[PDB]
């Protein structure tokens, strides 16, 4: 059941922001270890005295690195005068972020029809507001609101149909054209203390809906737009288990909420995770461990109708997880932490079924491989 | 003329701390970019609640990634309880240093015959004390006083004769042997307001000597231990020139005092600049523009008895730079900044000449490559 209520009109995912403490560095490892292309920046040869920012992409996938410089390079501006090309930044808030979180997500951005609406419609509705809508060049307008934690909800909307006024492409010179196959952004998951008033929250005042699935740690649940191609679920602990809950790990680590992991769809997942793997010790993202050879025995039963053995074969090299619903079939596999502190990840995944192009969320989430992994390692075992 | 007036034994550079948001990143970037291994690690898995630490070498080089966590994860410890691999390690000192400076060295360390005989005689010669010496598993000893700005000098001596102890030796899977050619160390350079004053307080301090040298923006005067093999350059500005003193915008954007580069002595700088070139937009690092046909062209007259026309065709293919003084002859070339900021970069090098090993400093240190530069830049317009 869809009721369709988004309260405004929502279009794609856009980018993601990270809050960096040096973007150079992260950006450059990111790149490699992702197959990100080098495609926009904003900083001192920009004309940018306030923060430094890259963007990499991949397809439609946009990853923006942020950091700022020393603030008396801006000391004599105003925020009429600003040099900044986001003008939500600020100095102490991006310091006290890495700080207080180290590497993560600052901004889960969205494209919209009309962003000052959105910020108004959100804020009537309960959004607590992070930073007005403000236009760009007349040609784009960006506004926030908090999501969870310090992660914060941007909304962009474009007069036109480049990244953002005052970014300049890259010279092809400094932009190498790696690509491993990774084509968009299918979800941004997040982690809260109390699930309830989180879900409530943002289903408030986006009018985002449930998205129907089907003790491990965690409870969650999905919020999802009217096409259900913003996919947003979020994740609370489930205490007094045997094993600790890694949901309340992150919330430690992180000093809080924040965004646990971000799902990136690949339209060749085997090619993306052969070439990934081959760069995990030479500056790349390693890999969550594999699971053991009986998972792989046992997905002849549970989706030898979708994939070969070939294919089957082909997953358990790399480690691929697999897992079903009713509608479709998901192939994923989830990196070790991205950073020093073991809170944010990256999953890779691709969909296959719900053919109409694909619907949102075909497959589901992989919430059978929780129970599947369990099963496959305890039969291991014997 | 070497009076060899070092206060105390002094053996070689030990090791480069940079002080970072995120080690993991930086020290991934870096070691793609320059061809080190991941040797040894401090950090959550090793029972480190306090900072994370990773040590990353080539041959006899060592360049040391540390970046703090949480503060809350170490709360209920104190000083004598602590879980730190390096009791100097402060989360305010590192947060504020990185702040201040973004990306940058925060440790100069050498290799002394007694940590705590080294730090007492330089505090009674007017070292500023910045860590007492303690004493790690009755094994190492470490102790820091100022060299300049936020950077420090750190003494370590072993009994022995595996970094520290604390560190774990990185498992060989995650450890992929990569090798570039560089080797060692060969001097680290900080840039200061005033030259005078702070030869005096180290030299005041060290007994280090003025190593002997044969507008471009700059002052420069180089400090020695006995045998020469601890280099310490240090550079001022000049102002009111046309250009304005890249060591002004270092001060600015450094927010004072700090080191300027790291120069790196390769066993094969050809290789070494092959390698690091084939990466520079793929992860690794940049180098700065090369100079004109005219350079190489000069080249014969002033080197055409230490380097074949198609070595030199070499130097010409890569960038290199080429200087000589009257014992030896320097080939070296510079990256751009390593991080964000338009303050710290490499430098790589090679030294060709006084043999007896090779004594310390052969060839000097570039600065008639100022002049030579000037010269070949005018001469190719014509
Ligand atoms: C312990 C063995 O490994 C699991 O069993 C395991 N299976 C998973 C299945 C699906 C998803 C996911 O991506 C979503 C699930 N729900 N939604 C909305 C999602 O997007 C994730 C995140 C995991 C996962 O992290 N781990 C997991 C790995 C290491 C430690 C602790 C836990
Ligand atoms: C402008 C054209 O480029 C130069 O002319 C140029 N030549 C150099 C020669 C030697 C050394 C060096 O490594 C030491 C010099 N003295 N000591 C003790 C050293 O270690 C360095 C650091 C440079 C250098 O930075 N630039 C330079 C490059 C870009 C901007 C501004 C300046
Ligand atoms: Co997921
Ligand atoms: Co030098």
């Amino acid at each position: 059941k869809n009721p369709k209520s988004d309260k405004f009109k929502v279009k794609r995912f856009h980018h993601i922001e990270f809050w960096c403490g040096d973007a150079t560095n992260v950006a450059r490892r990111f790149s490699w270890g992702l197959g990100m292309r080098f495609s926009a920046k904003s900083d001192l040869s920009t004309g940018n005295m306030v923060h430094a920012s890259y963007l990499l992409t991949s397809g439609d996938l946009r990853f923006l690195f942020t950091a700022p410089y020393s603030p008396s390079l801006s000391a004599g501006e105003i925020k009429p005068t600003t040099t900044a090309s986001i003008p939500s930044f600020d100095h102490g808030s991006c310091r006290s972020f890495f700080s207080s979180h180290g590497l993560g997500v600052r901004a889960v951005a969205i494209e919209v029809e009309d962003a000052e609406s959105a910020f108004s419609i959100s804020v009537a509705n309960g959004a607590i507001p992070s930073s007005p809508p403000i236009v760009l060049n007349e040609a784009v307008t960006i506004a926030e609101v908090k999501l969870y934690g310090d992660v914060v909800l941007r909304y962009v909307s474009y007069k036109a149909e480049e990244f953002l006024p005052g970014f300049e492409r890259v010279e092809d010179a400094s932009s190498f054209p790696l690509d491993y196959g990774i084509r968009r952004l299918d979800h941004a998951v997040g982690n809260v203390p109390e699930l309830g008033p989180a879900l409530t929250y943002v289903a408030g005042f986006t009018g985002f809906h449930q998205f129907a699935e089907f003790e491990s740690g965690l409870n969650s649940a999905v919020l999802a737009s009217n096409d259900e191609m913003v996919l947003l679920p979020i994740n609370e602990p489930v205490h007094g288990t045997k094993r600790k809950s890694q949901i309340q790990t992150y919330l430690e680590h992180n000093e809080g909420a924040g965004l646990q992991h971000l799902a990136l769809m690949s339209e060749d997942i085997f090619r993306t995770l052969r070439e990934m793997r081959k760069r995990s010790s030479i500056g790349g993202f390693d890999f969550m461990p594999s699971p053991p050879p009986t998972y792989y025995q046992n997905l002849k039963k549970r989706v030898g109708d979708v994939l070969s053995d070939d294919q089957i074969k082909e997953c358990e090299e790399l480690g691929i997880l697999v897992d079903r619903d009713d509608q479709g079939t998901l192939l994923q596999i989830f990196t070790k932490p991205l950073g020093d502190r073991p809170t944010i990840f990256i999953e890779i995944i691709q969909r296959v079924g719900c053919m109409m192009y694909q619907s949102g969320g075909c497959g589901g989430f992989g919430k059978g491989n929780f129970s599947e992994l369990f099963k496959s390692i305890e039969e291991y075992e014997k």
